[PDB]
């Protein structure tokens, strides 16, 4: 019945931060609409202010709290986005990062004039440091997935949606700590509950998947491995009882499945989606989403991100 | 006064085109504009069917020229382009393409159902043997960017971008053939010739610039060597009278230029373009471009294709 936001908070949200972002657009592919025998929309958030769709959250967070600096721990777009919108205002970031993000990522979190911190890459050293990052510096915590504020903002995607296809029956998400899945979920369930909110997550990183399975929170007990660098967090304590009750299932895709649906977008799209934002894809291409009611025709798939080291994807993509 | 095409031509394409084509849309980035000190505006050619605007000029020769076969050279655009169009119809093709040509052109137009007839890179063999496969086969020549109906089609980009762009005041086209150039040209100069219409091509195959140097035409002597692979081809006896005459200035770019500006679209813009698009943008990007007058504020850049091996770009894309 009550989650830590409402729609209420997302129709805000939006209002709040709608002349500051873009507007993305929704774009199609024969090609895929032919794979999948759907009819598929593209929410191009990769063309979003710093590369994916954490703008949002990060905006709509800085906006509303309210100081000294502002601190988070993050794979990379959450930080960015953040350093971003507070250096709009002024104010000094720190961003804790797992050693192992990419390059890409950590480097454009020192452009926008970020102090980065690195960490271990475990969900227990990105919290435990930023917590400590925040008391060294008398700073304020904007987590990246599980502060109201943060998920209202990422809810905003879907009320874009709804309206540039209005015909929509699906949204698919991709999954992380549940920021995103959960703010839409909260708006699509709000305002036409007969569309579909499904997300999508790695087989290598499910504690999505396996919570839903389970009825109950089950954290990622490893360190995830994964090309979806940005999606190894697990969900957490406020996004997990609106993905328990909101979302109406979760497919899980191999990193095999992410490479080749982030490569194919890349070579028939011509969109440079980073590997995270090829998990929606992937999903939807999946044997798995066969099993999807053929009612469900007309699903949009969010395209969250295009930070992506471009020579590293090299060690991956397939010759023909 | 009278050129191999007009305006009529052009507007009567766009009719005929249309509803088999994409309105491919007009994107923008705030860091370009950083960059350039003006206001630029991206027309996402990469995004029309096939990868590239060769559709346009392929769908209206195809459909225009009433056949046993169509043939043509190319480096791999106009020939994908032919080979679709000409399958919709159920017409073969027969496709000329440089030994050289980049894989994934070769790879696209046998996935189409080309017979592809390799020759080398050079515009003599290329026009010889697609002379000689042309009686082989008796079927028709359409030539990618000579033929009339082909330089017609591709000036329907300019009446996209005037409608899209109403406060346009230049267009900034790659020029290899001048197909494109040349049809935008006659397009622009007939519906608000203010708006200027400028070439840009690689120091490396400059042919175009040369001619309008020397006022006459000047092809290449030796076959480009670039990274520009769409455009290593001279400018013609149809498309030259129209360069000279209506084209307001022509702008040379390095290979480095063109490696840098396209890499910073693919990082910042998160389009996959190819080298041979990234020319334009290298173009504005110029110092010599600073030399155009500020009252030249808003730019149009046609980011023609899409059409990039992957993995080929990996030699040269710059580490931080
Ligand atoms: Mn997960
Ligand atoms: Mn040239």
């Amino acid at each position: 019945a009550q989650y830590d936001i409402s729609f209420a908070d997302v129709e805000k949200a939006h209002i709040n931060i709608r002349d500051s972002i873009h507007l993305t657009p929704v774009l199609t592919s024969s090609i895929l609409n032919q794979l999948t025998g759907r009819n598929l929309f593209f929410k191009c958030e990769l063309f979003q202010k710093t590369g994916s769709f954490k703008i949002r959250g990060a905006l709509n967070a800085v906006r509303s709290l309210v100081p000294k600096a502002v601190v988070t721990h993050s794979s990379g777009n959450h930080g960015q986005a953040l350093t971003y919108a507070a250096k709009l205002e002024g104010i000094p970031a720190y961003i804790v990062v797992p050693q192992t993000a990419p390059d890409c990522k950590k480097l454009a979190i020192q452009a926008y004039g970020a102090s980065i911190v690195y960490c271990e890459p475990s969900d227990e050293s990105r919290e435990n440091v930023a917590k400590r990052v925040t008391e060294e510096t008398e700073g304020i915590m904007v987590h990246p997935n599980q502060e109201p504020a943060v998920i209202a903002g990422q809810g905003t995607i879907a009320l874009e949606v709804l309206n540039q296809v209005p015909l929509v029956d699906a949204l698919v998400v991709p999954v992380g700590g549940g920021g995103m899945l959960a703010g839409i979920a909260i708006t699509v369930k709000a305002l036409k509950p007969s569309v579909k909110v499904y997300a999508a997550e790695p087989s290598n990183a499910d504690d999505c998947y396996q919570s839903k399975l389970k009825g109950k929170l089950m954290p990622n007990l490893y360190p995830p491995e994964t090309i979806a660098d940005g999606v190894k967090s697990s969900i957490g304590l406020n996004t997990w009882p609106i993905i328990r009750d909101l979302v109406d299932d979760i497919f899980t895709v191999t990193e095999d499945e992410i490479k080749c649906a982030t490569q194919l977008v890349w070579e028939r799209m011509k969109l440079l989606i980073e590997p995270t934002a090829g998990v929606g894809v992937a999903a939807v291409l999946s044997q798995h989403f066969q099993t999807v009611s053929p009612e469900v025709k007309n699903i949009c798939i969010v395209l969250s991100g295009g930070n992506v080291d471009l020579t590293s994807s090299i060690t991956w993509v397939k010759q023909a």
